[PDB]
């Protein structure tokens, strides 16, 4: 650590501070993390592998004193943070689509290597002013955990997780991480969080009131999972035409299946990138107060 001068606190993660710091050789900036079980540090070892454009880049990992510091990458801003700024006239329909994209490239690569994110929302979504956006904290989930709160206490949110985890399934699959790209897709459109519930069966009971209580027909197992109750009531399905106005025929098409109750189901990354929805899509350069 002795290595890199803080310059900044730029959050409180869900596993400790989180500084903007300078690498007190290269003069590199980067995102400093503070969090160790063998099986921890093995975990993190392999996510210094898994590359790509639009995954933050885990630059090392630290371990002294018996603690654990990751260094990444940098960048200047979150999903979350944009979204809040472009609350007035929400985030153009182009913009959206590129960023929708270029996440699903970044699942299609980590799930074309059975890692997970597992805990993806809008604060660990950061973008760049060159238009790109990418994936912070992939990997992290399996080799820590997912905790009720934080470090500092602060609720970790439900808004983003899937319903078998909800529900709870012990051995989810890469689809968890599709459901919450959907949520936060309809969250971009809509400039309002789709499902913003404030305990597990708020959060549950919020889903079940717009896609309908799942049963048998739509999620075969469903009624066996180790949460799910018979007493649970009875919603019927919302049109998406009301849930996520103005979005055309293709997003709402793409947005269904990003959200089907079964896992299984449910659209992968790699097909979700050949849906028709990105016929045009390009890459616009957001406006960016840095
Ligand atoms: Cl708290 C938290 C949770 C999840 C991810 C993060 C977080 C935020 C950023 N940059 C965005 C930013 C820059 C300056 N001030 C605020 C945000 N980065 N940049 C690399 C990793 C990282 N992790 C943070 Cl800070």
């Amino acid at each position: 650590m002795e290595n890199f001068q803080k310059v900044e606190k730029i959050g409180e993660g869900t596993y400790g501070v989180v500084y903007k710091a300078r690498n007190k050789l290269t003069g590199e900036v980067v995102a400093l993390k503070k969090i160790v079980p063998s099986t921890a540090i093995r975990e993190i070892s392999l996510l210094k592998e898994l590359n790509h454009p639009n995954i933050v880049k885990l630059l090392d990992v630290i371990h002294t004193e018996n603690k654990l510091y990751l260094v990444f990458e940098f960048l200047h801003q979150d999903l979350k943070k944009f979204m809040d700024a472009s609350a007035l006239t929400g985030i153009p329909l182009p913009l959206i689509k590129s960023y929708l994209f270029q996440l699903l490239q970044g699942l299609a690569f980590c799930h074309s290597h059975r890692v997970l994110h597992r805990d993806l929302k809008p604060q660990n979504l950061l973008i760049n002013t060159e238009g790109a956006i990418k994936l912070a904290d992939f990997g992290l989930a399996r080799a820590f955990g997912v905790p009720v709160r934080t470090y500092t206490h602060e609720v970790v949110t439900l808004w983003y997780r899937a319903p078998e985890i909800l529900l709870g399934c012990k051995y989810y699959s890469t689809a968890v991480d599709i459901w919450s790209l959907g949520c936060i897709f309809a969250e971009m459109v809509t400039r309002r969080a789709l499902f913003p519930g404030d305990s597990e069966i708020d959060q549950l009971f919020r889903i079940f009131r717009t896609l309908g209580t799942p049963d048998e027909v739509v999620w075969p197992g469903v009624t066996s999972m180790p949460d799910y109750k018979p007493s649970f009531p009875k919603w019927a399905r919302q049109d998406f035409s009301k849930v996520v106005p103005p979005l055309d025929e293709d997003g709402r098409s793409l947005l269904s299946q990003m959200l089907h109750y079964d896992p299984n189901k449910r659209i992968s990354a790699k097909a979700a990138l050949a849906h028709p929805f990105f016929q045009d899509v390009t890459k616009p350069v957001p406006h960016l107060r840095l």
